[PDB]
């Protein structure tokens, strides 16, 4: 009903990006982890990878994390839901360069976090402000 | 035609936050600083203050940064555009971050765009 909770591992769909492996956390500054922007709701996540990035992301753009094997399937539904064939084709981009390297880092870290207890991976990966 | 460029100080309005001082910058991973989310244009900023946060923000949610003084004014016209939700005290660790990032923003407004691109951009 509240689909996610702090510590839940999620994929984030961010514009301009492939699906990115994440963890739900509380905002260091706001102290919440979900809010109403006034009734399609956000969750605050951390992005995995050696970049310590964080964001508030819409429920509509999160998907609970099951493993790297989800990935290909996730991108199809992103395409299954695009209007024209100018948005459904806009996803055929190769993940290369620094972006792939960060992404791989993120995916490896997410599986590292997936095999953990929630209260474990909470205390190991949550950024300390 | 493009309302900002790499090195421009702007205020950004992120929901649930008070207006934040930022610099327009190139996304290190995407290698762009502006894009169409497709007819709502975004720019990529980095939020001043010691936590190096960066985001794509909408053009509708950015104002150019002349100095701390506009804060009041900016907020009042935001609250007139919903409403009572922005009537909260900026306190604690958020006020500390905010005040820190404002300070860095005023400092970069004296420099040339070259000066501030060197000093203030993030090494990624
Ligand atoms: Se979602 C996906 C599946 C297969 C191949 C590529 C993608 C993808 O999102 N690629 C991509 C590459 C680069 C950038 N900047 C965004 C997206
Ligand atoms: Se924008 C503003 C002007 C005057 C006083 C306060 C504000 C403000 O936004 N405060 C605020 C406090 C806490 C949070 N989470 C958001 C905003």
């Amino acid at each position: 009903l509240l689909k996610y909770n702090v510590g839940d591992l999620v994929w984030s769909k961010v514009s301009g990006y492939p699906w990115w492996p994440c963890m739900v956390s509380a905002d260091p500054l706001l102290h919440s982890y979900t809010k109403l922007k006034k009734s399609a709701r956000q969750y605050h996540v951390q992005f995995f990878g050696d970049a310590p990035e964080r964001a508030w992301i819409f429920e509509k753009s999160l998907v609970a994390f099951e493993g790297e094997g989800q990935f290909e399937k996730l991108c199809q539904e992103s395409a299954k839901q695009a209007p024209t064939k100018a948005e459904k084709i806009k996803l055929l981009k190769p993940i290369s360069g620094k972006l792939r390297a960060q992404w791989e880092m993120g995916i490896v870290q997410a599986e590292e976090a997936a095999s953990m207890s929630v209260e474990e991976r909470k205390a190991k990966f949550t950024f300390l402000y």
